[PDB]
């Protein structure tokens, strides 16, 4: 049994707040003691064993003063027995916790010094010790000195407080100085190694290694270089090997395999340690609220032993003030470790799998690669493993929710009794309504985004058409009829997502209100007893603390469900069947050329899919293939030509004879493949540079020309999915990478079918035939082309995947056989304008109604607190409740006062401060975007433009008032929690100020830090999934030339580097959220000491502590916030920034001006422009004058200034000198509308737009259906629209699709133009894209139409001018010709005469 020698107990807690003399000395210093005797002897054991040169550091002051202040401690301890030896020595805790402590402190004295020379990281274990020893002995001394304040005797006599003194004085210094010094290295472009792996123990706890790369990434803009290399045991390639060494026992040694627990037994060891710390979390997270009872418990009653033997200390009170700072501390401490845990399992399941993912599928058979498409397979790596990743995050809340749900009932039972139930049912009956809540959310995000992708492909037609658009004057229509989608569709649907989330924030807001309240109600008017201010609050804060578990648990199981379908996709992929590897034997070279067989097979069987297929397989091959010498194999498609180079290559299984081939080999593919890159490095393709050979390479091949022709050579980048190059240099290439790789043999699947006949004659002349270079190398060839045939040394023919015919060309020729027949940057400041900005867009006045019932919403709820604290001291004076009804009435007021407010707070912002902001932003970008010049629309490309209204507008819409409203209520909840603290204690501003420092500090290095951080992340994350599909289309090729190898290890670098993105891009939360939740514990550790004086004052009672510190626990949770909505409104800003960017586009001449027109002539004087403001003028001095009816044709060459006539003559580039005139008026004053909308036009560019024939024909209806009618049946596609539908008029046109194909569209076009008054038209060819079928209706159309009005040509093809009495020939912009077509080609050997 238990037995000690002092009058205050062996328990741990004294009748003051400090532990007992026997637990300090008995358990605290005992038990660290020990912990340096077991862990101090295993770790000095094991750094004495590991090394003992190279790495050795210098013998700086730091280890001679470490040596010497444990020296110091060796003489205190020492000293300390003596001082003990009488003083009743038979106290066994004192006794012997003194010889522990001495043997602790010789094993420390031996792992300093052995520790010093090896060791990069201070021992952990000797950290650990220094700061268990230091507080103990702080223990100890605050034990001595509380006893010598109260009671007036010293336990170990004033002579061991003083040696006590000295004793933590130096646990102190040589904690200190093991923790902080770097330990020199005593001297003798990669990234440099990761912080991490140097990080001793208190800096991984508190992540202060994350320091550096926050302050870098704060003052400059990270690039990938600044990262640290990924820490020691990250690495794809081990993480991978561990996994494969797992999973191969499941396939293996088990009954039946389990990914799950293949994934489980390779990486839990992690998960246990990280459930060990949610653990001591939840213990800790729910003593914070009974170190809350307890300190309101003792002011209650030291107060009511203050009004009129032990009455109770003081020292109490602070005791439990600095146990609150050290459960806060110690929780985010085991917290993050936890976070860090899970997260680093998550990283290597998803560095692991990947990997996995990636070597599977080079072994994957074709039969599974078919069975699978790659967009499948992709999406497992990219997707499916993204839940298993995720899933880390949350699989410990399989236990920690139901854990912190069982001791927060059981802590809320203790507390409040069985009224704790309706609380409990409340949030239970939320929890549903919560989730139905959030899927009519999801619901509405889900229709919204639809009107929004429905309104950019609006967007997407006007701006594709924008020529046209502008051409017509059709502005007006198309921006009404986008105005009408916005206004009528999108915002209005936007207004009840606006509704709903209101409902859902007054929820959030009443929610926790309510639970309070109804418990409390059915507490007073159930339970006998007070509804007192230690039951109030912390019930409060246990409620608080319950309701996270209870409404995440549905995430977590979610998440759960969905990871095991991820596990059944991948247990799917893994299992897959693989490529027989011994169906082909490859072996070695062989030297003598021409004679020896390379490629072998007897009677061979080779299936394509074995389940199904036997007697139908690719069989009885019976083939060879010899040094240096060219076989070419025969086949129609089908008859198994691939199949039989896929043999040989290795890519089918075979059940009878045997297969092989000597050397390495070459393959290229009948379908080529290129992988994204330079042409360089597809044509090299891992092989060391020769300049000299790969040169050749391009010679020998016909590729030189192309790559002549490429816009950069070489460095050519073959763009994403390999857009930059067309099929017959494609395969070209590939020929150019199967000759450079200088295999030992040739698989050629058919390059010469994607060629020219003369380039064939070429490659086989300088490759594949003796005279080329490969005339010592084996090649084999799979084509039917007979240049082949002939130059080839001996020849295959097989039909039904069968050898048919086989011999060398003279035998094959002699046959008289069918083959015989044919053959014989620093970080910018927070751009303010745009914040102002939107507060502009959201009528401040608006914006400041938002603002203010924040406040009031805030308001109320805090009165609603102090209102509770009001209560329960009236019940705390009281033995009951005397006015439960009024309490619980005005209580209940205050609360729901709290949530109408918030629900109107989220009425204003959506109905009035966000939508008007968006509608406001749409209407200007539009309208500054569709005044916009053409440089603009030539400058910026049309995915630029679009992007703005697609994605930009859309975060305005539906994430940035939300941000912001998150933003400013986080925030006016962190100012009145403040405020309440102040008021409860007026001495917290001077912690508050310091403390708001550090916040900032700390806010701001994160704000600049992670963003740049998930920048990288998201943008080394692509690369993995790109690349692996890029595989997965190279698959066979990868094989082929048998550098498996190198495609694996490209791929474990992409997911290391984008490992080494995310790494950071997490440790940067867990830096965040430690310094947090240590500034969260410091307020609570200032309000409470405070507190505590202010009672020692004797002015303070029970329930202002019970208020400041409910507010005080939760406020950690809202610095949270509000760093995190900070970041995303950084995130969200940029898309305002990046709207008005064009809401200010410069924008062309002005629309519409005085010079009202009252309604054919055109004249020039002097006229000059440019096709842009920055070139040089592309047409120069133009005087030509034409008349009324005159039909002018304009000729020139392909570079002069023909087509910059017709923008000239609308106006859309403006006059550099000079000006134009039409009907005696110039048309350079007269605005734009005015100008464009009185001429007709055929552009160039036809363009149809989505709708009716209407809206393609007269959007604005301003002409009769009558005429309509006739313009459609002149331009002869009245029939068309007839035989779409019976709508006629109203058929639909769709953009992206062929409803009328080009010629008819021209003739849609035409109609167009016949419609407008045409006193003037203008018309162009579209270049080299018609017929002469279009031709001559178009002038038969024109004659009958315009003959008698103005019509100006500028097609290239003359047949079109031919007829027209007047014609033009822009010299290089210079205009200066005459008169006729006619006299032109008679009168000299005009260029005119020249062309035709």
């Amino acid at each position: 049994c238990k037995l000690c020698r002092s009058p205050e107990g062996f328990g741990p807690i004294s009748f003051y707040g400090d532990f007992t003399q026997c637990f300090i000395d008995g358990v605290i210093l005992n038990l660290s003691a020990i912990f340096m005797i077991t862990f101090g002897i295993r770790d000095l054991v094991n750094l004495c064993k590991k090394k003992h040169s190279g790495i050795k550091y210098r013998r700086n002051w730091i280890i001679v003063s470490r040596m010497a202040l444990v020296l110091l401690e060796i003489a205190f301890v020492s000293l300390a027995s003596l001082n003990i030896s009488k003083e009743e020595a038979e106290n066994f805790t004192i006794v012997s916790q003194y010889a522990s402590t001495m043997l602790s402190l010789f094993v420390a004295l031996a792992l300093h010094w052995i520790e010093y020379d090896r060791s990069v990281v201070a021992n952990t274990v000797l950290l650990f010790y220094w700061l268990f020893e230091t507080f103990g002995n702080f223990a100890k001394l605050i034990n001595i000195l509380i006893r010598h304040t109260y009671e007036g005797i010293w336990y170990s006599g004033q002579t061991g407080f003083i040696l006590t003194l000295f004793q933590v004085i130096t646990c102190a210094s040589i904690l200190l100085l093991e923790a902080l010094p770097k330990k020199p290295l005593m001297p003798h472009t990669r990234r440099k190694p990761n912080p991490y792996d140097s990080a001793n123990i208190f800096s991984r706890i508190t992540f202060s290694w994350m320091s550096g790369l926050m302050k870098t990434g704060y003052e400059k803009y990270l690039v990938e270089a600044d990262l640290y290399k990924l820490p020691r045991n990250f690495s794809s390639e081990e993480l991978s090997q561990k996994l494969e060494k797992n999973w191969e026992n499941e396939l293996k040694q088990k009954s039946n395999p389990s990914l799950s627990w293949a994934i489980c037994r390779t990486f839990g060891s992690k998960m246990l340690l990280a459930a060990f710390f949610k653990a001591i979390h939840d213990v800790l997270a729910f003593t914070q609220p009974q170190l809350l009872r307890i300190l309101i418990k003792f002011v209650t009653d030291y107060n009511s032993e203050r009004q009129d033997p032990q009455k109770l200390p003081i020292v109490r009170g602070f005791l439990i003030a600095f146990a609150m700072f050290l459960v806060g501390f110690t929780q985010t401490s085991v917290l993050h470790q936890y976070f860090l845990n899970v997260f680093n399992t998550g990283m290597y399941i998803k560095s692991a799998l990947t990997a996995l993912i990636y070597q599977k599928s080079l072994v994957l058979s074709n039969e599974a690669s078919g069975l699978s498409s790659t967009g499948d397979i992709v999406n497992l790596m990219s997707v499916d493993v993204q839940k298993l990743q995720d899933l880390t995050q949350w699989l410990n809340l399989i236990w920690s929710g139901p854990f912190q749900i069982i001791i927060c009932l059981y802590s809320l039972y203790k507390l409040l009794g069985n009224s704790m139930w309706v609380g409990v049912i409340i949030l239970v009956i939320m929890m549903p309504l919560n989730s139905f809540l959030m899927r009519i959310q999801k619901k509405l995000q889900k229709s919204q985004m639809k009107y929004k992708d429905e309104r950019t492909r609006v967007i997407s037609e006007i701006l594709n058409n924008i020529k046209s658009l502008k051409l017509y004057a059709w502005e007006k229509p198309y921006r009404e009829k986008l105005e009408e989608v916005r206004n009528n569709k999108e915002l209005k649907n936007l207004t009840k997502l606006g509704c709903y989330m209101a409902v859902t924030s007054f929820q959030f807001n009443i929610v926790p209100f309510l639970v309070s309240c109804c418990t409390f109600a059915v507490f007073v008017y159930t339970e006998d007893r007070a509804l007192t201010t230690d039951l109030v609050f912390p019930a409060l804060t246990l409620f608080n603390l319950l309701s996270f578990p209870l409404m995440i648990i549905p995430m977590v199981l979610n998440s759960f469900i969905e990871a095991s379908v991820s596990i059944g996709r991948l247990f799917t992929f893994f299992t897959n069947e693989e490529l027989q590897p011994d169906s082909v034997q490859r072996l070695p070279k062989v030297k003598n050329i021409g004679d020896v067989a390379i490629n072998i097979g007897d009677d061979a069987t080779f299936l394509w899919q074995r389940k199904p297929e036997y007697k139908v397989a690719l069989k009885n091959i019976n083939f060879q293939a010899k040094k240096g010498n060219l076989t070419c194999i025969v086949g129609k498609v089908g008859s198994g030509k691939t199949a039989l180079l896929s043999c040989m290559l290795g890519d089918l299984f075979r059940v009878k004879g045997f297969a092989t081939v000597h050397g390495s080999v070459a393959y290229v593919s009948q379908v080529p493949w290129i992988m994204n890159g330079t042409v360089k490095e597809n044509i090299l393709f891992g092989h060391r540079y020769d300049a000299e050979f790969y040169e050749k390479t391009i010679k020998a091949c016909a590729l030189t020309i192309d790559l002549a022709i490429l816009m950069d050579g070489d460095k050519t980048l073959v763009g994403e999915k390999g857009i930059s190059l067309s099929g017959g240099q494609k395969a070209r290439l590939s020929l150019a990478r199967a000759v450079y790789a200088r295999a030992d043999t040739y698989l050629l699947d058919d390059p010469l079918a994607a060629v020219d006949e003369h380039v064939a004659r070429h490659l086989i002349e300088h490759v594949l035939g003796p005279n080329g270079l490969l005339h010592t190398k084996t090649k084999v060839l799979a084509t039917n082309k007979v240049s082949a045939l002939s130059i080839a040394d001996s020849i295959a023919l097989l039909d039904n995947g069968e050898i048919t015919q086989q011999g060398t060309y003279d035998e094959i020729t002699k046959d008289a056989d069918s083959p015989l027949w044919k053959l014989l940057r620093e970080q910018g400041k927070v751009k303010w304008n745009i914040y102002l900005e939107y507060a502009k867009a959201c009528n401040p006045k608006s914006v400041c109604v938002f603002i203010l019932f924040i406040v009031i919403s805030m308001f109320l709820s805090v009165m609603g607190n102090v209102w509770l604290k009001h209560w329960s001291e009236v019940n705390s004076r009281y033995g009951s409740n005397p006015n439960a009804a009024r309490y619980l009435a005005i209580y209940f007021a205050l609360g729901i006062g709290s949530a109408l407010a918030t629900l109107i707070q989220t009425i204003v912002l959506w109905v009035f401060c966000t939508i008007h902001a968006s509608k406001y932003l749409h209407n200007l970008m539009t309208n500054s975007v569709l005044r916009a010049p053409m440089t603009f629309f030539e400058t910026t490309p049309i995915g630029r433009i679009l992007n703005r209204f697609s994605n930009d507008i859309y975060k305005v819409d539906a994430l940035l008032g939300r941000t912001f409203s998150q933003f400013f209520v986080n925030a006016v909840k962190v100012t009145f929690t403040i405020t309440v603290i102040c008021a409860t204690t007026w001495q917290f501003i001077f912690i508050i100020i310091p403390l708001s420092v550090f916040y900032i500090y700390y806010q701001q290095y994160y704000l600049r830090t992670s963003r740049e951080l998930r920048r990288l992340d998201s943008i080394t994350r692509s690369p993995i999934y790109s690349h692996f599909q890029e595989t997965l289309g190279g698959l066979a090729t990868v094989r082929g030339y048998s550098q498996q190898k190198r495609f694996s290890h490209i791929n474990q670098c992409r997911i290391d580097n984008n490992m080494s993105a995310f790494y950071p891009s997490i440790n940067a939360n867990r830096w965040l959220a430690y310094r947090l939740e240590l500034i969260g514990s410091i307020i609570i550790l200032g309000a409470a000491t405070l507190s505590v004086f202010r009672l020692k004052q004797g002015t303070l009672t029970a329930g202002m502590v019970g208020l400041s510190l409910s507010y005080a626990l939760q406020i950690t949770q809202t610095l949270n916030w509000i760093v995190r909505m900070t970041v995303e409104v950084e995130t969200n800003i940029v898309s305002v920034e990046r709207i008005k960017e064009y809401a200010d586009l410069k924008s062309e001449a002005p629309l519409i001006v005085e010079g009202h027109r009252p309604p054919g002539d055109i004249k020039f004087n002097n006229y000059s422009t440019r096709y842009r403001p920055e070139l040089d003028l592309v047409l120069k001095h133009i005087n030509i004058h034409i008349k009324p009816n005159e039909k002018v044709g304009i000729v020139g060459r392909t570079g002069a200034g023909k087509s910059s006539l017709t923008l000239a003559l609308f106006r859309m580039i403006e006059a550099s000198e000079g000006n134009i005139v039409i009907d005696n008026i110039a048309i350079n004053e007269i605005g734009l509308y005015d100008l464009r909308h009185k001429l007709s036009i055929i552009p160039q560019d036809s363009q149809v737009f989505e709708g009716t024939v209407r809206e393609n024909i007269d959007p604005i209806n301003q002409y009769t259906d009558e005429a309509i009618w006739r313009a459609l049946e002149l331009s002869h596609l009245k029939e068309h629209v007839l035989s779409m539908s019976n709508d006629g008029l109203d058929a639909q046109l769709t953009e992206g699709g062929g409803n009328l194909s080009v010629g008819q569209r021209q003739l849609l076009c035409l109609a167009r133009a016949m419609l407008v008054p045409s006193k003037i038209l203008v018309l162009d060819e579209a270049t080299a894209a018609v017929d002469v079928e279009t031709d001559k209706v178009v002038q038969e159309t024109i004659r009958t139409a315009f003959k008698d009005r103005t019509i100006l040509t500028i097609a290239h093809r003359l047949n079109t001018i031919m007829d027209s009495d007047r014609i033009i020939v822009l010299d290089n912009g210079k205009v200066a010709e005459f008169d006729s077509p006619g006299q032109l080609l008679s009168d000299n050997k005009s260029l005119f005469y020249s062309l035709c």
